């Protein structure tokens, strides 16, 4: 995605309550859950309170469950953990996303 900042990717809501809506990873840690003070605020019953976390480390966004009840699933496979690429599938809850890779710094 060549219009984001240098060194951030997105998030888009592929499906679920909010299909099309997309959020910036841009920031050390980028906190996915039903806190509603969760950077990603997914605000739905399937999701966790603190669900997952998007962590930018050695140049590379890693998704990482942070004790979620239903899992995080990267391709369809839970995972504790996974390092990002371009057009992974990630599920939280309901929702269905894809992380898109931007603009290098």
């Amino acid at each position: 995605v060549e219009g984001l900042p240098p060194g951030s990717a997105l998030l888009v809501v592929k499906r679920g309550p909010n299909a099309g809506s997309r959020f910036l990873l841009d920031q050390a840690i980028t906190s996915a859950g039903r806190h509603p003070d969760s950077d990603i605020f997914l605000d739905d019953v399937t999701v966790s309170r603190r669900h997952a976390e998007f962590r930018l480390e050695n140049n590379e966004f890693n998704v990482v469950d942070v004790g979620s009840l239903n899992g995080t699933y990267v391709n369809r496979e839970p995972v504790d953990s996974a390092v990002l690429a371009n057009g992974d599938e990630v599920q939280i809850g309901k929702f269905r996303l894809v992380f898109l890779t931007g603009p290098k710094q």
